[PDB]
């Protein structure tokens, strides 16, 4: 027909049940898609911003980047309809996680997750521009996925220039991206470092005790975050590769991912066994 788009759906097809998170996420709701009974989030306005997500949200499909099922975007109030992620953001889950279950080995697991979804976007030279643990989702058996595309886009060109206005997550933002307002896949890569330190403290707040003020300058002379206690010195170097003050010098997450994807399976080898002893009690 005329006017069928495959993503808009029909605002009644969906029952709002109630605000999620502690409003710390916003306008993001559980919600039920009546027909199949099926829990939802659906993230809503009452606009330029919310229709760029919108948009972008159905440019992009990856295992591990939560999934768009439909928009209410004719009208207003608009919807943005995605799965529901039964954990909530990553940031919170390393928190409040039980250490025994959320192990050395689902560290590296989360790490190969995020990185595999960002070696997409980086191959379908998208950027993502707001990488971070409160914005990744966590689902059953330690599925993650990167979400929040508000800032993320297509690049024609090797960098993105935000407006002149713009402002940042300090802690997460790299040099070139602070003095700058440059993107490019490669701050992302940046951005990723800072988040993998959030997994390897089980959620930790980067730069503890150092201003805001202080960041840029501190990242100038070549200051960085500390290898945490207990924190893989392969992981640790990764880190390091990441906060590396030249974009070009960073390394891409094809490279990333291939190298977290090694380490996981190593890992899982040993865990796979002390499970299995354990079970022989
Ligand atoms: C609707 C929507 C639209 C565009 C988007 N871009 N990025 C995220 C989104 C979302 C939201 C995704 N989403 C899915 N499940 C979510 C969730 N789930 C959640 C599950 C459990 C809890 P608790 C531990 C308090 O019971 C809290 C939140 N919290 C926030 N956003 C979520």
């Amino acid at each position: 027909s005329p006017n069928y788009d495959k993503w808009e759906m029909e605002r009644t097809d969906i029952t709002m049940k109630h605000k999620l998170g502690g409003g710390q996420y916003g306008e993001v709701y559980e919600g039920v898609w009546k027909k199949y009974s099926l829990t939802v989030a659906v993230k809503t306005l009452k606009v330029e911003e919310f229709l760029k997500e919108a948009a972008v949200m159905k440019e992009i499909k990856h295992p591990n980047l939560v999934q768009l099922l439909g928009v209410c975007t004719r009208e207003p109030p608009f919807y943005i309809i995605t799965e529901f992620m039964t954990y909530g953001n990553l940031l919170d889950y390393l928190r409040e996680c039980n250490r025994q279950e959320v192990s050395a080995v689902v560290l590296l697991y989360m790490a190969t997750q995020i990185s595999s979804a960002m070696e997409y976007l980086e191959k379908k030279n998208f950027i993502h521009r707001d990488l971070a643990a409160r914005n990744c989702l966590v689902g059953e058996n330690h599925l993650v996925k990167v979400a929040d595309f508000g800032l993320s886009r297509l690049m024609t060109g090797d960098t993105y220039t935000a407006h002149a206005g713009a402002k940042f997550p300090i802690k997460w933002t790299a040099p070139e991206s602070l003095a700058y307002n440059k993107f490019s896949i490669k701050s992302d890569v940046w951005a990723f470092g800072v988040l993998l330190w959030e997994i390897a403290t089980y959620g930790m707040s980067p730069y503890p005790g150092i201003d805001l003020s202080q960041v840029y300058e501190l990242l100038e002379k070549d200051y960085r975050m500390e290898r945490p206690e207990g924190c893989p010195e392969k992981v640790y170097e990764l880190m390091r590769a990441c906060w590396q003050w030249n974009p070009s010098d960073r390394p891409s997450f094809a490279e990333i991912h291939q190298a977290f994807e090694t380490m996981f399976q190593e890992s899982s080898i040993s865990d796979e066994v002390e499970k299995e002893l354990g079970k022989r009690g």
